[PDB]
């Protein structure tokens, strides 16, 4: 019945470019799944790629796979049909997992930046242990799961031809705004500022400093320059892809914009593009790894050769 009502709605409100959205979501799904699985496989199969940065990259790819499997189809269905179709339990699950994984990814990138800063900029050049990396990953996951509990709490399937949509139901008109201010500060603003500061210091230390005399330090500097360039490009892509969705969420929840405007077409186009951009970044990270890491490129080629021959 709900599907029939969608057919009535989509007929009376015909959208021009649903097919390009479907094609883009399918391409993003396939590319993200393949690339993140290949990243995990490449790091886990070989030991020369087993670095703390690569452990954090593996955690990021695991979160990306979780989002791609559990959250991408639901987001596509909601953006196409504007209805939920999945039920109260799946609704309390899927946005919760999506927000948890977004926090996990941003704080994993922050952990990478902090470890690189400790190794490069700190006067002691700390070398992190695998125990510390695994503990950091575990605490990131636990904190992300804890802080997103109210997000899963406020998800409700409203039933307001009409449609059934799962959205955020709050008691007051102030609590959502404070919660979303905190959400924006935790997921996008503060981690991005800290990572920008850390990578600016790293860039000064690696590209604005004299070349040492010891050959081992020279090789270390070259390797760290390549890795830091890859990390900075990954951070820039992440910031670009997550800027629109975070800004739109702030404008809709905190400032209460897009409410009294009857121009839902442009607003919905921007919202669905921002939704697509998150999964697009999830798909683009492995491509960045392939095009900026020689070891990752070689291991992707090796995995392709094994799977195809
Ligand atoms: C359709 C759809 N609606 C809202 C969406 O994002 C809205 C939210 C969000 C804000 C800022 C950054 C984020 F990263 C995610 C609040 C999260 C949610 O409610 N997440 C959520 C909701 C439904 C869903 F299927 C999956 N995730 C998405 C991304 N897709």
């Amino acid at each position: 019945e709900e599907f029939l009502r969608y057919l009535w709605r989509e007929y009376l409100h015909p959208k021009e470019y649903e097919w390009v959205l479907i094609a883009g979501y399918i391409i993003v799904f396939v590319v993200a799944l393949i690339g993140n699985v290949l990243v995990c496989v490449a790091v886990w199969k070989n030991h020369h790629m087993r670095t703390v940065t690569n452990y954090f990259i593996v955690n990021l790819s695991l979160a990306a796979v979780l989002v791609t499997i559990t959250c991408l189809p639901a987001t596509l269905v909601v953006d196409i049909t504007e209805t939920w179709f999945f039920g109260q339990s799946l609704c309390k699950v899927i946005p919760y997992l999506q927000t948890v994984s977004v926090s996990v990814s941003v704080w994993t990138l922050s952990a990478i930046a902090l470890d690189r800063w400790y190794a490069i900029c700190h006067p002691l050049m700390f070398k992190s242990t695998a125990k510390r990396a695994r503990n950091s990953i575990v605490i990131i996951w636990i904190v992300s799961c804890i802080i997103m509990i109210p997000q899963a709490i406020v998800m409700e399937c409203s039933t307001v031809t009409l449609f059934t949509v799962c959205d955020e139901r709050w008691g007051g008109e102030i609590y959502p705004k404070m919660y979303h201010i905190c959400f924006f500060l935790v997921t996008y603003m503060a981690p991005l500022c800290l990572m920008v500061l850390a990578y600016l210091q790293i860039f000064r230390k690696l590209w604005c400093r004299q070349i040492p005399g010891v050959a081992a330090e020279i090789k270390q500097i070259r390797a760290r320059r390549k890795t830091a360039r890859m990390l900075m490009i990954v951070l820039l892509v992440f910031a670009i892809c997550y800027l629109p969705i975070s800004i739109l969420n702030v404008l809709k929840r905190v400032f209460g914009m897009f409410a009294h405007t009857e121009d839902r077409e442009t607003v919905y186009a921007w919202f669905t593009f921002s939704h697509w951009l998150v999964y697009a970044n999830s798909a683009a990270n492995p491509i960045i790894y392939n095009f900026l890491s020689g070891k990752f490129r070689e291991e992707f080629k090796a995995a392709f050769s094994c799977c195809c021959l």
